[PDB]
């Protein structure tokens, strides 16, 4: 099976685009399994309920830590290691990058304290491919107004986001592909289209 995994704000077409890329999948011979993050599975869904309704009571940086691997832990025994047992195509949107992002680089929590939960929870388990939709904070901000607990966050919340993917997909560059979806919709998709080659390969 194969484990992709795409990241970044919402209104950066990644679910038009993770369409996009099921159907080229599907129409050769491929089952594919959409799914997100934190949920994907009744009792993950229940926990990204905890985690996106805001509360008068603040929750705590590592309470949204821990039940975001929780989450995680749940959703991989539950859908993804069965998908790739099968030999399915994972198409999940997001996964520990955004841990990285949104916890790390958004609540400033220590790469470490992510690194060490990520190996209890995952084991060697890592994404195949993971695609970064990168988009300007104003677009991204702005398609938010227009459209939880992390949609209300501030400024420089989403500029530490948007660099940590940027620094994570630097770090580890066969992992990743960057794509700039400040791009019309047709170019986006091209740069799909060439990927293809590559993710079918693996
Ligand atoms: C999967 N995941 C994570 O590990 N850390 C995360 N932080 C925020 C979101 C998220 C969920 C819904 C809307 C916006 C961000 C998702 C995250
Ligand atoms: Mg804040």
């Amino acid at each position: 099976g194969l484990f992709v995994t795409l990241e970044g704000p919402e209104g950066a077409g990644k679910s038009t685009n993770r369409d996009y890329l099921a159907e080229r999948l599907r129409e050769r011979g491929i089952e594919v399994q959409l799914t997100r993050e934190p949920g994907g599975t009744p009792l993950a869904e229940r926990i990204r309920e905890l985690l996106l309704a805001p509360s008068d009571e603040p929750m705590a940086a590592d309470t949204e830590l821990l039940l975001m691997f929780a989450a995680r832990a749940q959703h991989l025994a539950g859908v993804i290691r069965p998908a790739l047992a099968r030999g399915a195509v994972v198409l999940c949107d997001r996964f520990t990058d955004a841990t990285y992002a949104y916890q790390g680089g958004g609540r400033g929590l220590p790469e470490a304290r992510i690194a060490a939960l990520e190996s209890f929870v995952q084991g060697d388990l890592r994404p195949d491919l993971t695609l970064v939709f990168d988009l300007p904070v104003e677009i991204g901000l702005a398609r938010a107004a227009a459209r939880d607990r992390f949609e209300q966050e501030d400024r420089r919340f989403f500029e530490a986001v948007r660099q940590t993917y940027l620094q994570r997909a630097a770090q580890a560059p066969e992992r990743y592909q960057v794509l700039d979806a400040g791009l019309p919709l047709a170019e986006v998709q091209a740069g799909l289209d060439r990927l293809l080659p590559n993710l079918l390969e693996r």
